[PDB]
């Protein structure tokens, strides 16, 4: 209900500027030091802007739309808590690395392979 | 010696876009969501670049030039290990966070209030 990634637009129009708004396939810096899934969601639990290549590498055929609880357990009370900055955990082999602040307008997680 | 940072040029280039190079005050966007503190390093311990805030949060003259050890003991072994992801100390009151991955050509330290 309460969107902040579009409650602002500059803020996510900031930072989405050194990467391609594309997202696809990550060919353009290449994926040997940089994250290789990113997701940006609201102060609630939905998710609003995703890299791709974090889906692929989940197997699954949409993460958007699939709230916070739908794709994972551990980390959807975290996300209802907010009392923390951030935890890796495992899935898929890959680490799941969460990242939370104050305000958390830069809330986001990534993966770890 | 093998300064990464200054390696590539365009890696680190990318990355400094969104943010002012200034880095004094952090007043064009604020400090209530984002970074306190940010460190970037090559791949022995030797600190290329890093915003001012962190310092002065830190009670320090100089940051740069003082290597990784100086700084923080428990960190100091992490960087000349890389067999991990990411991990949060706490230092001044704040927690403080480092980041690595394979090529750890994107590894940073970032101060969490």
């Amino acid at each position: 209900r309460g969107s902040h990634m579009r409650s602002l637009h500059k803020e996510l129009q900031q930072y989405i500027s050194n990467l391609s708004y594309r997202v696809k396939k990550v060919s353009e810096e290449a994926l040997m030091q940089m994250p290789i899934g990113i997701l940006l969601l609201d102060e609630e639990d939905k998710i609003e802007w995703s890299n791709r290549f974090l889906a692929a590498c989940f197997k699954e055929q949409t993460l958007i739309g699939r709230s916070l609880a739908e794709l994972s357990e551990p980390l959807a009370a975290f996300v209802k808590k907010g009392k923390t900055d951030e935890e890796i955990i495992e899935l898929n082999g890959k680490q799941l690395k969460v990242i939370v602040h104050r305000h958390e307008r830069l809330l986001y997680f990534f993966d770890v392979t």
